[PDB]
């Protein structure tokens, strides 16, 4: 099959934020960072030719883009004449906004670009080395109640223990998220076992950031809030939600270890 | 949810080689190494714990492991309690081998092991920049005929084009290889069709490497020939095979910019 922007499908986010009971305004701003590690298609003389893709989807779109319909699309142009790389990015960024809703970002960069780019990890300090026991593994937000009663503080941390499941699929998810605050200080053990209950909770990615970000607003009430996950690729794709009270986006789509 | 090796499906190599008309005696030697970005556990007191493994089956084992199956396998994992990082790996090389039908290697690697590791591309001279037409898309072995015609040389050519079928699930396979050689001086041209003749052709990772090992030992006839293959990862793993006349392991086993 050839290139067919049929295959996008979109979903509206206001489904999945109904059930976070969001004001009329949102309490966040920020973007759904992916990353297209296969993105392939022919030049005109029938040659492949293959790069990487960045995209910013803004979380101010009417839609999120399915993941496996995003795949889809993508695959369409593995047999596709194209006469540039300049209609290729045009055209992502053409079907991909018309399917969010709103203009969406995309950068379509060569392999040689990414030669010498470093693994990252996240900022701030790691919560994961704790000696808890953990035996339950279904959501409760309810972990965070009084989480946050220590002194203003502002601070960053980080766990790569984030694991749920896929909503249309079961298949687990996995990511790492990175939390950068001001308000009371935050008991790390409550947030694990916060961010563990996850493991076996169905959601996407960017909903999962979303509850994450509202459980945290609402029982910790810091003054400014960001919370941002970098999961591993899916078919090719993967997604790295951004949400902030304060922030528009992350300095660089740099990859982490296991992405 | 538990821990279950009878998950793990062998292939037998024995499928495909008696198809390249391969004798028992084997023409090169190597192995195939595996990536898994997803392995995780959890620890004694029930606390998840993530970890990249790193894997290396040599190519003389009877079978290699359909990777489905592997994922799977690994999945078991995620719910399983482990006295230590040490059982971890002693389990996976057990139940690995046991597979594959001969002792095979482990590292289980903790993330912080690859902070600030650069993404790498392959050695020698790229041959994808080439100015030429591609009338079909259907594999030719045919395409090497008189493909070393010139001086006696020693080099490296590298190609990110390699594309296969993964028939199974009816999705591309995206790998970059590697060719080293002591031989006539080979046609880029011819090379690069032949590795783009690729495109639509059915076959695992491991045997497209040892169908262009054999396709251009007996067309190219060089005194010595090294085929290092790496692909993107599907369902959390990635494969890379290396075959060779004289080496017994790739190099090094550093990520590419897809992978
Ligand atoms: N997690 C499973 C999943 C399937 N499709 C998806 N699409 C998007 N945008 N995000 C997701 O997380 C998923
Ligand atoms: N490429 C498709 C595929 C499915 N399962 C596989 N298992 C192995 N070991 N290699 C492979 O290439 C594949
Ligand atoms: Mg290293």
């Amino acid at each position: 099959n050839q290139y067919d922007p049929s295959l996008l499908q979109p979903v509206p986010r206001s489904l999945n934020r109904n059930d976070l009971h969001l004001s009329a305004t949102l309490p966040f701003q920020g973007c759904d960072i992916w990353t297209l590690y296969e993105l392939s298609w022919l030049n005109q003389k029938g040659l492949p030719q293959v790069a990487i893709g960045e995209v910013s989807i803004p979380a101010t779109s009417a839609n999120l883009i399915e993941s496996k319909s995003f795949k889809l699309y993508l695959n369409s142009y593995n047999q596709t004449r194209f006469a540039s790389w300049d209609e290729v990015q045009t055209r992502l960024v053409h079907d991909l906004s018309a399917c969010a809703g709103e203009t969406v970002t995309v950068n379509v960069k060569s392999l040689n670009e990414y030669t010498a780019e470093p693994i990252v990890t996240m900022q701030g300090e790691c919560i994961d080395d704790q000696d808890i026991e953990i035996a339950n593994y279904e959501f409760d937000d309810a972990l965070l109640q009084g989480a946050a009663q220590g002194e203003e503080v502002s601070e960053v941390l980080h766990s790569h223990l984030l694991k749920s499941n896929c909503l249309i699929t079961n298949q687990p998810d996995w990511g790492s998220v990175e939390i950068a605050y001001h308000g009371a200080k935050m008991n790390r053990e409550a947030l694990l076992r916060y961010l563990v209950s996850f493991r076996e909770h169905n959601e996407f990615a960017e909903q999962c950031v979303e509850r994450i970000f509202t459980d945290i607003m609402r029982y910790c009430q810091p003054q400014s809030l960001t919370v941002y996950a970098r999961y591993t690729r899916r078919g090719g794709l993967d997604i790295n939600p951004f949400r902030s009270s304060h922030q528009s986006a992350p300095n660089h789509n740099q990859r982490m270890a296991r992405q």
